[PDB]
């Protein structure tokens, strides 16, 4: 049995099922997700294994080769018809064309359920999900139950990280208007105890970590590589479970009445389904969806101690984020330009600016090192690298507003995860690819002989898919300050 089998057996059946990495029913053999390369924007899906199963990886891995993916809809297994594509635009504009959110990479969140590869979704801020028409969602004050497997280390607290109901307007319709999982740290409305994450519920004008609106020390810190979120809400009575998917049980952080203030009993839930955003498209936040559902009716903890247990039987462990030749801390070496016409440039720079400039043995003594790059071990995860400068220690390669430039590490999350880069495979086949890691969508790239966090086609003009896969692959050679 699957998740959503157990939730069947429980009579509170799902109404929309999620997931890249797996089927959520026994019986599912349909397509979980499609994809679409960056190449020649053409598109196809991936399925498990077989019926019940894990996600044919290979497939997406054949399908992307040489090239840059995006996941384009994550199908509802149900049969609902409840599949998540692009978010639009509501009371906040995506970064995306027309106001539309990022979709998201396909390589960005890489794990293995027992033993097998498979894809997650990972959501930088400015990406989003949506499907404004569903059907069997509850809607009014109607009881429903959801969960979902996130990434308990990736988040922030911006608004707005969601999986579950929201407004079919896109737009904030007003308390009660919502309600979908929370885990991020922002305290905006509500949070619990410790630094965060938390897992609470978004029910409109309000993230709740319990009764009251604001603090409440009964919602914990929850912080697992593998969270997994329960979240129900009824006539006048909500909960929220968490639990590390990757073992052990659901504990119960909440149980009880809805916050007693104006819009919230009865509720005004719209049944649209969001996901890495807000219910009126607040696009700030992050994070990494596994798999997830939503259902119809309140289910009961037995049900809910069920699909954990099956959760934790589906043996999630992170996957590997490296691929190509790959770096050794404290190695220092030069990055070569493979564009032919640029072939004699290396990633270098000019004060905070990150640049391609022509190196040689002639070259000054300052520029050598301006050109040379100390390897460690990547600031926010330690799989990957950040590059520090060789002429400025202590400063390394970080992205911003997706400029790399060449700052000082202040020892926060924000530039830890700007400054942390992923060696992959060069997609034209001469060296790397250094792939960012909180933004999987993006790789280093010169344009004009300066670098960018640069993906392959977008809204910035440096995003041109013009000479992209010549301009983000990099020779790895050694360091010119020796
Ligand atoms: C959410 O958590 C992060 C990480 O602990 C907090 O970030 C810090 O941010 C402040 C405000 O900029 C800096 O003084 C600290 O140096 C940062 N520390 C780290 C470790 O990054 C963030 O402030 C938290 N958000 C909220 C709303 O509380
Ligand atoms: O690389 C992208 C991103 O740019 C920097 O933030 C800019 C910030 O984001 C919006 O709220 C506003 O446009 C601006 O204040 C981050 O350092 C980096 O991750
Ligand atoms: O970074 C070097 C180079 O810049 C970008 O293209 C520049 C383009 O080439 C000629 O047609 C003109 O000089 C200019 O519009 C490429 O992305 C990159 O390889």
């Amino acid at each position: 049995m699957g998740p959503c089998d157990i939730y069947e057996a429980g009579d509170t059946p799902c109404v929309a099922a999620h997931s890249t990495t797996r089927a959520l029913y026994s019986s599912f053999s349909g397509a979980l997700y499609q994809l679409q390369r960056g190449s020649d924007d053409t598109t196809t899906t991936i399925s498990p294994l077989t019926a019940g199963g894990i996600a044919d990886a290979s497939a997406q891995d054949t399908f992307c080769a040489n090239t840059t993916c995006l996941i384009t809809i994550i199908y509802d297994q149900s049969g609902n018809g409840n599949h998540l594509t692009q978010a639009p635009p509501g009371g906040f504009d995506g970064p995306d064309t027309d106001g539309y959110d990022n979709l998201a990479s396909a390589i960005g969140a890489p794990v293995t359920l027992n033993g097998q590869k498979a894809y997650g979704v990972f959501m930088s801020p400015g990406t989003g999900y949506r499907n404004n028409e569903a059907t069997g969602t509850a809607t009014g004050d109607e009881a429903e139950g959801m969960y979902a497997v996130l990434d308990g280390t990736h988040y922030n607290d911006a608004c707005c990280f969601d999986y579950g109901n929201a407004e079919t307007s896109s737009t904030d319709t007003g308390a009660g208007h919502m309600e979908a999982i929370y885990l991020g740290n922002s305290t905006t409305w509500g949070y619990g105890a410790g630094d965060g994450p938390w897992i609470m519920v978004d029910m409109a004008n309000n993230l709740f970590s319990g009764a009251d609106e604001g603090y409440n020390s009964g919602d914990p810190s929850i912080s697992y590589r593998f969270v997994t979120a329960a979240v129900k809400g009824g006539a006048d009575k909500w909960a929220i479970r968490g639990a590390n998917a990757a073992s052990g049980s659901l504990s119960t952080y909440y149980s009880g009445a809805r916050p007693d203030y104006s819009g919230y009993n009865p509720m005004s839930k719209e049944g649209a389904i969001i996901l890495g955003i807000g219910g009126d498209n607040s696009n700030g936040a992050q994070g990494t969806f596994y798999e997830g559902v939503m259902t119809s009716g309140y289910p009961s903890d037995d049900t809910e101690n069920s699909v954990q247990e099956n959760i934790v039987a589906a043996k999630y462990v992170v996957g590997s984020l490296v691929s190509g030749p790959s770096f050794t801390s404290g190695e220092v070496v030069s990055l070569r330009v493979t564009t032919p016409g640029y072939t004699t440039r290396y990633i270098a720079h000019t004060d905070t600016t990150v640049n391609t400039q022509v190196v040689d043995d002639d070259s000054s003594t300052t520029l050598k090192e301006e050109a040379s790059w100390t390897v460690v071990t990547g600031l926010a995860n330690s799989q990957c690298f950040s590059f520090e400068s060789v002429d400025t220690p202590g400063s390394y390669i970080r992205h911003y507003n997706f400029e790399l430039l060449l700052n000082a590490n202040d020892g926060t999350k924000q530039f830890h995860e700007d400054a942390t880069f992923c060696p992959q495979a060069a997609l034209n086949g001469e060296g790397t690819s250094l792939r960012s890691w909180s933004y999987p969508t993006r790789y280093f790239r010169h344009y004009e002989n300066v670098l960018y966090a640069a993906s392959n086609g977008g809204v910035q003009t440096f995003d041109s898919k013009t000479s992209f896969n010549n301009d983000v692959s990099f020779e790895i050679e050694t360091a010119f300050a020796s």
